[PDB]
Order: structure tokens, then sequence, then C-alpha cells
């Protein structure tokens, strides 16, 4: 499957793919202001994620940090970002169709829209200014807007137990963007599409 992530922002983002516990693709790239980088993910491939980071700093060797969404500090990622990192998450090849998601259950960093290039489904977007208007208690001084969890630790927030409700952090995120996951148990925003579906990632979408 192709997946074209496109910067529309005007800052430099740091590109990252992985499904956890290896790199999709280079697993990590590069992208100033407009610039487009292809990648090609294995069909089957399941609990895969992009997503990009912000203020990165990487020496000759690709060994570095990032303020948000760093991976192990490497610029080609083979496992998670650190949080604050917005979501673009997708299982392909699942019975024969593939399922695609935005999630802000590890925060927002960068606004996103992410949506098919073939037919026969809809895209999802989390698009609005989730770290201007983040509650206070949520602000990553390093850039961001965490999630309930990551902040405080609890079993409510992080969904433990599989017993949670939404929260009043969770009903931020959501508020500010319906169509992505706010916590772990929110009524799903996943999209199905056909099996073998290609896709685009589009950071700052508007």
């Amino acid at each position: 499957a192709t997946f074209e992530i496109v910067n529309r922002c005007s800052y430099t983002v740091w590109a990252a793919a992985s499904k956890g516990d290896a790199a999709l693709d280079a697993g990590g790239r590069q992208l100033n202001s407009g610039e487009s980088w292809t990648i090609n993910v294995e069909p089957g491939t399941n609990g895969g994620k992009i997503w990009a980071r912000t203020d990165c700093y990487f020496d000759d060797s690709g060994s570095g940090i990032c303020k948000t969404g760093d991976c192990g500090g490497l610029l080609r990622c083979k496992r998670f970002g650190r949080p604050p990192t917005t979501l673009a998450e997708f299982s392909l090849n699942q019975y024969g169709k593939d399922y695609i998601d935005i999630s802000n259950i590890k925060g927002f960093n960068v606004p996103m829209n992410f949506s098919p290039t073939t037919r026969g489904c809809r895209g999802v977007r989390c698009a609005a200014d989730i770290v201007g208007q983040c509650p206070a208690k949520l602000k990553a001084p390093g850039g961001g807007c965490n999630d309930a969890c990551t902040v405080f630790q609890t079993s409510e927030y992080c969904c433990t137990t599989g017993k949670c409700g939404p929260t009043e952090y969770s009903r931020f995120f959501k508020r500010l963007c319906p169509d992505a996951f706010s916590y772990v148990l929110d009524k799903p925003t996943t999209v199905t599409c056909p099996g073998s579906s290609n896709y685009r990632v589009t950071f700052c979408p508007t």
C-alpha cells in the first residue's frame, strides 16, 4: 500500500511510520514545508501508525531528539513516538478490508487529514487548533497538548481496567475533533475502506 505523506505546515516536520516493533518503510524522514514523501507499507500491516515530529535535531548518524513524537532518538523510527502525537492509525487487509482512524489518545501535536486516494470510503480529519486551545493542565512544556493519561497516570484516564468513561479532558479533544478517538473506549470513528486501498496523510491540511 502506498501512503503519500504531505507536510502542508509552515514549519518542518519529521514524519514517522511504525507498527510498534518495526519501522514501516524507512521509518522516518524530514519534510520541509510543502514536501511529500511516499512510503510503501506491506499488505496485512496491523496496528500501523504515522505521525509528525516537531523541533528535531539529528546528527549525521540519524541520532538525536525531537520535542514531540521522538522515537528513541532515531530519525528512522522503529518504535512509537513520545506523546503528544496526533496519530494516523491503520490496519490493512484484515479479512478483506482496511481500517483507518485518527486518535488523540496519545495527545495532539500537529493537525492531520488522513484520507484514501483510492475509491470506496471517506477520510478523517483533526485540524482544529487543539494546541492553542489546550487546557492549561494538559499543555506540554516541550510543545503540544498531552492526553490526560500521560499527565495523570490514573486508571480512569488510561482505561487500565477496560472500564472507563469520558472525562472533562477527553471531552475537550472530542469537542475540537469529533472524528478522532478521544479516549480508549470512545465510540469508534474508524472508517472501513476497501482492502488494499492507498492513502494520503496531510499535516496542517487547512
